[PDB]
């Protein structure tokens, strides 16, 4: 049974609830992004009108073969009327293809469902800027004060001056980085840049960046794997044995690994700045984990929802245990108590 917070009241619509069946009522079943948890249900066989941004429907019909007569995919940016409701999708800063959905009900309530997303100030001069938003359905990953990170722009200087670093001292040394859904691919296309490589990776994954619209793909990315001296391997295999593994396939053409493991927060962030992150090391192997979030922060969250100063919060994350609860209410006071509304 569909938990009350995926339903939007006013309507036939549900927000990423593809796990339940055939949900009583619903005549159109939104997809903020392609994560496992969001589309979990979702199949060649579904038979109801799917609403997604362009390339959340070509991961759609390629990866989980999603018959294209049920894709129903929006241009953002742009109000659009589906079943009799006006509807707007908006960038959320999370993954490729991922959305916000802006709903105008018709009794004149206007509803925004963030998805997953990483608040930015820019934001703040969207199509949200235009009228006031009741009730407000967030992504509350992250709503703690202890959760801190840096910037995604720090996180790529730290890692292109890192990996530039090591392969220059030794021209024989790999770079590998992890990977286990789409999201964060600014991490090794920026670092098979500074090395003036294409990325290699499986034709699985390869198939899923074809899906993404990234311009000049075919420019950055590659199947064969001799050619590159950036590999792209499945996050569960970042650890000392599968590395000596993937190094052994390599023909002896390298004598040395440097290894990425982007994580969200760790809590390693509560005591070091990025400056001062080291890695794990094994003999000719060397492993960095990397604090590169597309979810907000505790205080770009805080921004935001001062800033759009809506009547009511929903959480969509951390809703299973008392306590989470509890805390993030707390919070929500605190927030409009200072800032007034
Ligand atoms: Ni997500």
């Amino acid at each position: 049974t569909c938990p009350f917070y995926k339903k939007i009241p006013g309507t036939g619509f549900t927000v990423d609830a593809f796990q339940y069946g055939v949900v009583e009522g619903c005549t159109a079943y939104f997809l903020t992004h392609f994560h496992s948890d969001h589309y979990a249900g979702l199949s060649k066989h579904f038979t109801f009108p799917v609403y997604c941004s362009e390339i959340t429907g070509n991961l759609l019909k390629n990866k989980l073969h999603v018959q294209e007569q049920y894709i129903h995919p929006l241009p953002l940016d742009t109000e659009c009327i589906v079943n009799g409701v006006k509807v707007v999708l908006l960038d959320a800063n999370h993954c490729p293809g991922a959305v916000m959905i802006l709903f105008y009900l018709p009794n004149g309530t206007v509803i925004l469902h963030t998805g997953d997303f990483r608040a930015d100030p820019s934001m703040e001069r969207s199509l949200l800027a235009d009228q006031k938003v009741h009730m407000l359905y967030l992504d509350t990953t992250y709503c703690s004060p202890e959760y801190t990170f840096p910037s995604q722009q720090e996180v790529i200087r730290f890692a292109i001056n890192t990996a530039f670093e090591a392969v220059t001292l030794n021209p024989h040394a790999l770079v590998v980085c992890g990977t286990y859904s789409i999201g964060k691919e600014k991490v090794f296309l920026a670092i098979a840049d500074v090395l003036g490589s294409k990325v290699g990776m499986s034709q699985e994954k390869y198939k899923t960046l074809q899906c993404l619209n990234i311009p000049e793909i075919n420019s950055l990315i590659t199947t064969d794997m001799c050619s590159s001296l950036v590999h792209l391997l499945p996050m569960m295999q970042i650890n000392f044995k599968g590395l000596q593994s993937h190094l052994k396939k390599c023909g002896g053409k390298y004598n040395q690994i440097l290894a990425f493991r982007p994580t969200g927060w760790t809590h390693s962030n509560k005591f070091t700045r990025i400056a001062d992150v080291i890695p794990q090391t094994k003999g000719n192997i060397s492993i960095y984990g990397i604090p590169y979030s597309e979810h907000s922060s505790y205080l770009e969250m805080k921004r935001f929802v001062q800033w759009l100063k809506p009547q009511k919060i929903i959480p969509t994350v951390n809703v299973g245990t008392w306590k989470s609860r509890s805390t993030m209410e707390k919070y929500f006071r605190e927030w409009k108590l200072e800032a007034g509304y």
